[PDB]
């Protein structure tokens, strides 16, 4: 699944976020730039709130996918997401291929 990965990504994302959100993980590899951003933005804001209110994780591990380091399919989610973080003055740092770990503010 190179191309089909992008279509499968939606159903994967939905089933996956259920288990991944409590880890403070935002994993949406394969989604469109718009989709990825729209999901990321709403989760990031509510997670910031969960951080300051409920005492969740002080971070969010964003998986855009293994875009660039050891693998590379659709990595344009990464420049898109990066731009979102910087524009809001967030603190992030990539782990390894395409995985941006963001520290909540």
């Amino acid at each position: 699944m190179k191309e089909a990965n992008h279509l499968a990504a939606i159903e994967i994302f939905e089933k996956v976020n259920a288990s991944l959100l409590p880890q403070n993980v935002l994993d949406l590899h394969g989604l469109h730039v718009d989709e990825a951003l729209e999901h990321l933005m709403r989760v990031l804001e509510k997670k910031t709130e969960e951080f300051k209110q409920n005492g969740g994780k002080p971070y969010l591990s964003v998986i855009t996918g293994r875009g660039n380091h050891s693998q590379g399919g659709v990595a344009r989610i990464k420049p898109a997401v990066i731009k979102y973080l910087i524009s809001h003055s967030f603190r992030f740092s990539e782990i390894k291929p395409g995985c941006l770990k963001v520290m909540l503010k």
